[PDB]
C-alpha cells in the first residue's frame, strides 16, 4: 500500500512557518498506531523542522542534497525511488510532497481539524466524488486536546 497521513484544517492548512499550527496529541497517538513498523516518507523541510528521525519505523527523507546523511534516516534523490520501498508507506509531508503524490495513493488517512488557522503551506485540494469514505471517526475533546477534529480514511475510487 500507499497511503498519505496529513492532517489539515478546514482550508486545508497543513503549517505555519515549518510548523503544525495546532498542537493536538490525539492526532499524534495516531500518526504513531498507524506507522509504527511501517515507512515514513517525507520532503526535506518536514524533516528539518523535526531534525530527528521518528522511533520503531523507517524514516525516508527526499531530497536533491547529494550529502544529506542523518543518523537513522535513509535518503532518497527521485519520487521514483518511493516505489522501490518495501511495505506499506505512508506519505508524511510536507506541501511539495503531497502535490506530488495525491494522484498517486492507494488511500488517505486524513485528520480533519474544524478550525481555521493562519498558514503557509496547504493540502492540495480534492473532491469526494474520487475517494470513497471508508471510515469517519470523531476526535475526542478533553483538557490537552481541545480542537475538534475528524480522523477520515479515504480510499481512491
Ligand atoms: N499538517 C500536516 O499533516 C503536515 C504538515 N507539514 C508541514 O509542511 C511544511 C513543509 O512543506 P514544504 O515547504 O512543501 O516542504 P517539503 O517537506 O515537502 O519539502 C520540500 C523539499 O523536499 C524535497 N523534494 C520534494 N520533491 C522532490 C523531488 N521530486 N526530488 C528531489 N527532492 C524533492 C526538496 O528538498 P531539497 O530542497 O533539499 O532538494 C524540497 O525542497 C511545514 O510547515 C510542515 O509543518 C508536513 C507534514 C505534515
Ligand atoms: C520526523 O518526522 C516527523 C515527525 C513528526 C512527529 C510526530 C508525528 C509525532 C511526535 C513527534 C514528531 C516529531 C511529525 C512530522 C510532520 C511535521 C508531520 C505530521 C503529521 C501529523 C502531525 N499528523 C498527521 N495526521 N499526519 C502527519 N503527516 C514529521
Amino acid at each position: 500500500t500507499l497511503s498519505i497521513l496529513v492532517a489539515h484544517d478546514l482550508q486545508r492548512v497543513i503549517g505555519f512557518e515549518n510548523q503544525l499550527p495546532w498542537h493536538l496529541p490525539n492526532d499524534l497517538k495516531h500518526v504513531k498506531k498507524l506507522s509504527t513498523g511501517h515507512t515514513l516518507v517525507m520532503g526535506r523541510k518536514t524533516f528539518e523542522s523535526i531534525g530527528k528521525p521518528l522511533p520503531n519505523r523507517r524514516n525516508v527523507v527526499l531530497t536533491s542534497d547529494t550529502s544529506f546523511n542523518v543518523e537513522g534516516v535513509d535518503v532518497i534523490h527521485s519520487i521514483e525511488d518511493i516505489y522501490q520501498l518495501p511495505g506499506h508507506v505512508f506519505i508524511f509531508g510536507g506541501q511539495t510532497l503531497f502535490e506530488e503524490m495525491i494522484d498517486k495513493v492507494d488511500d488517505m488517512y486524513i485528520t480533519v481539524i474544524e478550525g481555521k488557522f493562519r498558514g503557509d503551506t496547504f493540502f492540495p485540494p480534492y473532491t469526494f466524488e474520487d475517494w470513497e469514505v471508508a471510515s469517519s471517526v470523531e476526535g475526542k475533546l478533553d483538557e490537552k486536546n481541545t480542537i475538534p477534529h475528524t480522523f477520515l480514511h479515504l480510499i481512491r475510487k
